[PDB]
């Protein structure tokens, strides 16, 4: 029995607030030097590297390495000699790691991951909240759930025969890559797989590697053992090649780029003849999600939502919003409405105000990839930037909330997805709805989080049918993003990945190679059938 | 709330009840007549699309094994044009099928399992017989029981997967909606259990996939008596496409597809690696990441240690290696024996080998198993026997021969290898060839990691033992060497529901077909959210 972990308020004089602050005053000017681990083992190798803080990128949060190829191949080796008494453990006493965790994240160390989400990742005090302590804290809950609960999943018995299941580990290793944007997807990425009897290569993200460490030490003062997780950052190139060339390798678990997602698939394929058994390869990869309006709309939810939607962690997610489609009819109460409330957002150090809305992204190649989208804006004839535009990355990535409107419904920047506070509007005629929504679903190569807000029952049914598959996640008069584990299980088609539905009952059914065992309990009789005599 | 969700309702089901075909049963006259009407017949099997049955000029036949002389069926060969009028007329009928009901889809495979219970069942057992070289027996746990099972059970496991939903709380309402791919499914069926074919191009069918079907050459006969069954049942054109193919050209046509979204297949493993590769080629062209699905073969084991029931070692061995000519990927092809008990096991396997009857499986009930499948296999069979008779490391204790004059006739053979290593303990021979190794007894735990890391293949696996801590001993030590497990019985005959069946390591993906998961590969579910009150500022109270 488990039940999702509150949201705190964090309001003026509460326990949370103050010991967030205590834990915001402990990263002041510190760098942690943070060593890949092997077992037990801190290694160190000579390619140095920094995380940077988003906001203040003089202040370097940690220093870590990269694994060279050698370094790879050892940590493979290790975590595979760790593998069959791990995966011989019960279901449950495995469980009983990542619930100490939950309970670790969920009260004396929730300030300290919230803290180095905030510095490390650039996260303001409600989205470092919602991920590094809610969702990392039910991921580690509701998979031990649907875990333990898995094992009762049992087949028929007939007499004089018992047939059980035994939900073995995938046999190899899993290689674990996790993303920037979010502290507990790394956790989940390379949790779940352990947590079903895996043992892991968890390649952290550079941008977030202070958060990253805080959780993997957290599961090892839980109780997880040496070699289960092995902690390895590394150059990217080097750890997909390293791990796709290991005879051992079993799963992949990957969020981020499409394009990185490919190439792995790719060089899995190229092998298949050394691997022992086929790898199993999930991917998380993206969208270029909408929020439909039809005209029997609530404005002010559109207003609302739209701007969380598009400029939460500066649109930094998968989920977020960025194309908007609007009936000419409400236009200009919804290009009044979003001008006025963009200009009353405050960007800045979210560490030492707490009135910010969002930060800088989160580092150099971020902010020149998404000026050259603003580049663009200011350059094609069919986009006009109606607000904002602006950056600065002279102390931090600084990039303002942008709105534009295109006049062409298919211009690049409706179709490409650019993980920045960029929303694109596009204003259909209102009679022309049917052929809009039919837009939404042709217009893009993803399949992620999409909303349509309306009031007319008819308009939600008929949308939601033509919608079915342009959003994995479809939202109706709520927005695009902030999935919550078990409340709204997450992921989508097209060119957004494998669609696994981590947050769901059935993910971890990725990561169990099931056996089925059959004991016969009377001696055979004869080999000959009565009908042959 | 301007979405409204029905209750999901519940299914009741249970295992086909396996008929005994005793004289004077009603079961075995429906099956002797069965036999008879196809007794010097030949169907001419088309390409069905939708509800026109075309013909290509690639005319191929289907022979029946133990009289090749006997062509049970004219069909063709799709080409690449029909394959791809085939993708397109599927892809057009999707949508409508992908939103009718669960309950609606599940009920033609309901029916379908009953026509084949009652009114078809000697129907599709001859078929199966005649065409693939099945006896009675083999023919009724797979065309029948196998395939009905899959049909129910899977229509079960479907219609209440629709029930797993999430948890929704104030101000908000979730649902999920289990969708099928978007695109089109290869299915590609082997040989060797007609009932393969109807859950390979069935199970994605269920869910609310459309189908191109590949089925076997050799198993034709059969498996368009299935089809019509489908049909018959209330299946609407364009959902399943009736499209025996050149594999290779197949393979060609379905992976080049903008469109693709699966391929469920059942082969050898060089063809799904090939798939794969092709896949992976096209990644850039596809709208979404395929889901490929591979069962494959094995190098199966039956492990005995010296606690064990010499009677029942003998009796299930002799089942597991030779039934159906060992053409499963699930046969036991490599025997473990202590020296202890070697004496007493083999005499009785020699002196039970010179009872076995090989024959034609219609004219004979008598017959253990028939003829091996086509001409391919027996080429194949025979160069191992050859190698039996020339290696220095093995020794042929019983039968060795074979005849093609007729049939693909093959004696069972078994064979003991001085050497564990032997090319003939680690190579799938899909013929009625069984290795044996003998052991010291002192040196089981020795021998169970020899078991484990011989061969490539993680399919199924017996032990044989009386002894408790034995068995614990070998379950934990060979948890990797089977994906099918068994503990006194037999390798073979897994049952839809009771012992969900496939394996790891070189054997395939194992997804489970016979047990509850199986179902989840072929649905891509979304997540609606609905949200009953408005939203309300964006800011948050803790900025103020």
């Amino acid at each position: 029995k488990v039940a999702n972990e509150p949201i705190l308020a964090f309001s003026q004089g509460s326990p949370e607030r103050d010991a967030l602050q205590k834990a915001l005053k402990d990263l002041k000017g510190q760098t942690e030097a943070i060593p890949c681990v092997v077992g037990d083992e801190e290694v160190w190798t000579s390619d140095i590297q920094y995380q940077l803080s988003p906001f203040n990128h003089a202040h370097k949060v940690a220093k870590f390495c990269y694994a060279d190829k050698a370094l790879l191949n050892r940590a493979i080796d290790a975590a595979l000699a760790a593998r069959k008494e791990w995966d011989l453990k019960p279901m449950a006493d495995r469980a009983q790691v990542f619930l100490k965790a939950a309970d670790m994240l969920s009260g004396p160390r929730r300030a300290e991951v919230l803290a180095k989400t905030m510095v490390g990742q650039g996260k303001t005090v409600i989205q470092a909240e919602i991920d590094a302590a809610a969702e990392l804290i039910d991921f580690f809950r509701f998979n031990a759930k649907f875990a333990v609960e898995l094992e009762g999943e049992q087949p028929i018995s007939v007499p004089p025969s018992t047939n059980h299941t035994v939900y073995r580990g995938l046999e190899g290793f899993v290689a674990a890559i996790s993303p920037f944007n979010f502290t507990a997807i790394g956790g989940n990425l390379a949790g779940a797989p352990a947590l079903m009897g895996n043992v892991v290569l968890w390649k952290p993200s550079d941008t977030a590697m202070l958060a990253s460490y805080a959780v993997y030490r957290i599961l090892r003062e839980a109780g997880l053992p040496p070699n289960i997780i092995q902690f390895v950052p590394a150059d990217g190139p080097t750890f997909g090649d390293t791990v796709t060339s290991s005879e051992h390798l079993c799963g992949i678990n990957f969020t981020g780029s499409v394009p990185t997602f490919k190439h792995l698939w790719r060089q899995v394929a190229q092998n298949l003849d050394r691997f022992r058994t086929f790898p199993r390869l999930a991917g998380e990869c993206g969208g270029k999600n909408f929020h439909f309006v039809h005209s029997s709309a609530d404005v002010d939810s559109v207003v609302s939502g739209t701007l969380r939607s598009a400029f939460e962690y500066g649109g930094q997610k998968c989920s977020a919003c960025s194309r908007l489609y609007v009936p000419k009819s409400l236009w200009p109460q919804i290009k009044g409405r979003l001008l006025e409330e963009h200009s009353r957002i405050k960007v800045g150090d979210p560490a030492e105000d707490f009135g910010t809305f969002f930060s800088a992204v989160i580092d150099a190649k971020a902010f020149a990839r998404i000026k050259k989208w603003l580049e663009h804006a200011r350059s094609s004839p069919s986009l006009s930037i109606l607000a904002g535009g602006q950056c600065n990355e002279s102390v931090g990535y600084y990039v303002e909330p942008c709105i534009i409107e295109s006049k062409d419904p298919q211009e690049p920047i409706m179709k490409e997805e650019i993980f920045g506070p960029v929303l694109t509007v596009y204003v259909y005629p209102d009679d022309k709805y049917r052929e809009t929504l039919k837009l939404v679903d042709s217009t893009t190569s993803y399949g992620l989080t999409g909303a349509v807000f309306a009031q007319d029952k008819a308009i939600v049914q008929e949308a939601t049918r033509m919608l079915r598959n342009a959003a994995g996640n479809f939202y109706i008069n709520d927005k695009s993003t902030g999935s919550v584990v078990g409340q709204q299980p997450f992921g989508g088609a097209r060119a957004s990945g494998t669609n696994d539905k981590p947050g769901g009952p059935h993910y971890i059914l990725r990561w169990t190679s099931p056996q089925v065992i059959k004991e016969t309990h009377k001696p055979l009789g004869d080999w000959r059938y009565s009908y042959m005599q």
